[PDB]
């Protein structure tokens, strides 16, 4: 599956430049979240972490008025 | 190399329902403006207009639907 080994460690929105929600079906039984970070990694989280839902929020918002 | 993802943004009627990959794009030196693309079902991409008010909601829709599962 995409989001098998998930990224445990908080980080602040800033460092996200992409996001990609995929949802689970025909390839995994889990929706997978991917961000893309400034430095070129690519990291799976896991959606029902608290921190990862405030995260993903505060990017989108920002992306959304940029 | 690349530039910008979406260029034209689509705005006829479709069911979120359908959506099963959402993919967010800031903007940034490689385009002047963020890009929402949305994958459905059925194969189609569209790309959406983050500005937009219903838009927003869609997505919001969305990632709560993805971290309820």
């Amino acid at each position: 599956c995409q989001c098998i080994k998930t990224y445990s460690k908080p980080f602040h929105p800033k460092f996200i430049k992409e996001l990609r929600v995929i949802e689970s079906g025909p390839h995994c039984a889990n929706t997978c979240i991917i961000v893309k970070l400034s430095d070129g990694r690519e990291l799976a989280l896991d959606p029902k972490e608290n921190w990862v839902q405030r995260v993903v929020e505060k990017f989108l918002k920002r992306a959304e008025n940029s």
